[PDB]
């Protein structure tokens, strides 16, 4: 299996700025390989995997924000638009439940409706976005996560306040119901799920501690959230993917830099470890495992 860091944006003075390029990591030999970029530059783009492809959903090319979306065949290496969303969404989050994929929140910065509540999802049988319920709260900069038939949304920014609340999505039901909310409120949080329980990992709060290194886990039965053990390195708009028992922290921002650092939490230690970096620095990046 490999981690894919796909888009993002390199914000160094000798930047590629919004980034297209996608590049792969192989645990086992500890090594980045770059891959076939995609069409379109997109940071803060959403990505998740569906039956052998890696769709990389919406983000902002710095000019536009985006409605299009891409998939990767890995057996030929390349990318193909596929059908393009309703809405423009940067900042989105995107989870695959039940041979779907949700589009959740995220911003539409064109002159439409700014921070977004609204979800929609894509039925790649027959290549459409439908509008299905919205959040309760408007999230850019939100993290997704799917556990036990329900879709997570956790953070995000609401145009106004970053946010620590989380609302969860029945499919059955079309209906979004708020669950605990976190210990920090998050924007460009990274989610990912292991072991039965969702992990918040980094972020930004914005409130009057900045770009975080703080990582929090939700256990779904107690509906509660634990602080564990920090990362590192403090990360914004930071990928994450789980792989083989553990938690990558893929690339984001420190508040100073744009990293393409990388560490790996093990959860039967409760240790970050730094890995490989990445060939390019990446904030607002995707990340998929395939």
């Amino acid at each position: 299996g490999h981690i894919y860091a796909v888009g993002g944006y390199d914000g160094s003075p000798d930047g590629h700025t919004h980034l297209n390029s996608v590049e792969a990591y192989d645990p086992e030999r500890d090594e980045w390989s770059l891959v076939a970029p995609m069409n379109t530059r997109r940071s803060g783009v959403g990505v998740a995997v569906l039956d052998g492809h890696i769709y990389a959903v919406g983000g902002y090319d710095g000019h536009t924000h985006l409605n299009s979306v891409e998939a990767y065949d890995p057996e030929r290496d390349e990318w193909h638009m596929v059908t393009p969303m309703n809405t423009r969404r940067s900042g989105v989050g995107v989870a695959v439940l039940n041979g779907h994929i949700y589009a959740v929140g995220g911003y539409d910065g064109s002159p439409g409706h700014t921070h977004l509540n609204s979800v929609e999802a894509y039925d790649p049988e027959r290549d459409e976005w439908s509008l299905v319920a919205p959040m309760n709260t408007r999230r850019s900069g939100v993290g997704v996560a799917v556990l036990d038939g329900h879709i997570y949304a956790v953070g995000g920014y609401d145009g106004h306040t970053h946010l620590n609340s989380v609302e969860a999505y029945d499919p059955e039901r079309d209906e979004w119901h708020m669950v605990t909310p976190m210990n920090t409120r998050r924007s460009g949080v990274g989610v990912a799920v292991l072991n039965g329980h969702i992990y918040a990992v980094g972020g930004y709060d914005g409130s009057p501690h900045t770009h975080l290194n703080s990582v929090e886990a939700y256990d779904p039965e107690r509906d509660e959230w634990s602080l564990v053990a920090p990362m590192n390195t403090r990360r914004s708009g930071v990928g994450v993917a789980v792989l083989d028992g553990h938690i990558y922290a893929v690339g984001g921002y420190d508040g100073h830099t744009h990293l393409n650092s990388v560490e790996a939490y093990d959860p039967e230690r409760d240790e970050w470890h730094m890995v490989t970096p990445m060939n390019t620095r990446r904030s607002g990046v995707g990340v998929a495992v395939l």
